[PDB]
């Protein structure tokens, strides 16, 4: 069908966004390949981010063993989503994303896409704020980036014909180590559970019973 | 919707900072765009966002007192700016709103009790910082949807947080014990190439004297 290859099988914006609902029970018989998961994550990461630092990090949970480990830091209220989802994409904030600030915006200049003067405005203005920032503010900054990419991922999920639930009902003191992520670096934000919505039970047919009946003579 | 192509809207979205200052957006349409954006999810459906629409020279002058000067091109040229602040008292109606979902027949009493017993204590016993974090997340997802809604409507937009975080909420006239500032959404039509005007054929305006 046409709207793929825009690679979006539901490319109707109004339907995708305005008929979006949190789905918490998915069809456990449908699995999403990791290649399509990577595709959806890349599509979501077209999202904006402060100073284009893209301060998000994704951890994909899609095996029974990964789920059992993941659930250690997830509130039991949210076990239905985790158990039934094809995959959970957990989003953590990168509070060291500004370490590459100067190099990154220099690359834009070296590519001839901004003037030297423009580059100097960008470096002069925002880099010192990142460099002198408190932990709380870096966490705040990273949390915003993670939320806008999470929002896009919820839409991307539907554009691929799936559905999804965003959730932050987690153990915030345990999630980062549970994911094996650098606690110095990463802050937990939200999980995105993804899969096919749980459907209505199949209504089966019957042969006409006259076919399976004899009257004895 | 002018542009209902999701791939185009989302994947061809760019931050636009220089808008056409002759183009204005009616407050009626601004309201419709905000409503469309607030279809966004929010934790416990508390919808902990608050919008302050800035669209007059007087309002812009007030607003800029808490905006970094780097972001003046956006604020000055935009048709409107929608600033999004987080409501850290959003959980005050927690019990009431989720009771209502129960009374209207859409959750079981057992389900309501699970919901109330699990998350309501977390909000009521939350640190200021946790309520701030919670409302920031809500504010950011509706902010992301508003960026997309602007393009669906044929406009363009820029999200920005280069502001004075201490001055902004009182600059908006909001209660700083209740509201936390998150980001602005400048909305407008992107600047377009200058008009290439025509000329009369100059022979029409020329005489050769006899
Ligand atoms: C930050 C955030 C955290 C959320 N956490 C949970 C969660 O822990 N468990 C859950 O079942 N739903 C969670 N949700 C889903 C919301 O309850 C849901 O978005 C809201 O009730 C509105 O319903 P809708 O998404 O279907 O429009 C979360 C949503 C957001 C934005
Ligand atoms: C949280 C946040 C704050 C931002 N603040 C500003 C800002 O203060 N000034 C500005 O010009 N752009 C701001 N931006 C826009 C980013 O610089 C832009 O998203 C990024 O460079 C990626 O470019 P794109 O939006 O064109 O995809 C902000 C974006 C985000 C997500
Ligand atoms: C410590 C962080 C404080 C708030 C940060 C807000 C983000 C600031 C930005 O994203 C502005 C980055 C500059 C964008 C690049 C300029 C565009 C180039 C051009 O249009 O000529
Ligand atoms: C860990 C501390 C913060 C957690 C807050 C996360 C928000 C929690 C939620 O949004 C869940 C609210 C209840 C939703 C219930 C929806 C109806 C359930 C059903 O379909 O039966
Ligand atoms: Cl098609
Ligand atoms: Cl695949
Ligand atoms: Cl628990
Ligand atoms: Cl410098
Ligand atoms: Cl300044």
């Amino acid at each position: 069908m046409s709207e793929a290859v825009k690679n979006l099988v539901n490319n109707d914006l109004a339907d995708v966004m305005f008929n979006r609902h949190s789905v918490r029970q998915f069809d456990p018989n449908v699995k999403i390949g990791r290649d399509e998961l990577q595709k959806m994550i890349a599509e979501a990461a077209t999202a904006p981010s402060a100073c284009n630092l893209q301060s998000w990090h994704f951890v994909v949970v899609d095996t029974p063993e990964a789920k059992a480990k993941f659930k250690q830091a997830v509130m039991k209220f949210n076990y239905p989503q985790v158990d039934s989802a094809s995959a959970i994409v957990f989003i953590a904030g990168d509070t060291q994303s500004h370490y590459v600030y100067r190099d990154v915006w220099n690359k834009v200049y070296e590519d001839g896409n901004i003037t030297k003067e423009r580059l100097d405005q960008i470096l002069g203005t925002f880099l010192p704020l990142y460099e002198n920032a408190t932990p709380d503010f870096l966490k705040f900054d990273a949390t915003i980036d993670c939320s806008v990419v999470g929002m896009q991922l919820l839409l991307v999920a539907r554009a691929h014909g799936y559905d999804a639930n965003a959730f932050s009902g987690i153990d915030f003191e345990k999630m980062i180590p549970t994911l094996g992520l650098d606690p110095k670096r990463y802050v937990p934000v939200m999980g995105i559970a993804i899969g096919k919505a749980a459907q209505e039970p199949l209504h089966t047919t019957r042969y006409d019973a006259k076919t399976q009946t004899d009257f004895l003579a």
